[PDB]
């Protein structure tokens, strides 16, 4: 149907925003702290603390299947990233700190990229 194309459009154009989003989101994380999976092997008991593990990279292969319906999902996986860390991670450590910083300056981005959605549909 040409309504599912239409559908599928709106999707393609989104995925091209939360793209330009997610480096933006990524270029505030120049230590490169949360660009990859914590390791079990270098953290074994990792998932025994954090139930739901998130990463930009693994943002990114949702990202290009087209995984994210809306904004809302999108959002909800970049606080995995900074929530697990803050948990994880004493409040005195590079990590920690790190996450704040992510979450201080992403907050910026998000809330433009929230005028974007709305605005262009």
């Amino acid at each position: 149907s040409m309504e599912q194309v239409a559908m599928e459009l709106r999707l393609t154009e989104l995925t091209r925003l939360l793209r330009s989003v997610l480096d933006q989101l990524q270029d505030k994380d120049p230590a490169r702290i949360f660009a990859q999976p914590v390791s079990l092997k270098e953290v074994p008991d990792y998932l025994d603390h954090i139930k739901h593990p998130m990463d930009f990279a693994t943002m990114r292969k949702r990202l290009e299947a087209q995984g994210y319906k809306n904004l809302h999902e999108f959002e909800e996986d970049f606080d995995l990233i900074i929530d697990n860390c803050m948990k994880y991670n004493a409040r005195d450590t590079v990590f920690y700190r790190a996450a704040v910083r992510l979450r201080d300056q992403g907050g910026v981005v998000l809330r433009q990229a929230r005028r974007e959605v709305d605005s262009i549909g």
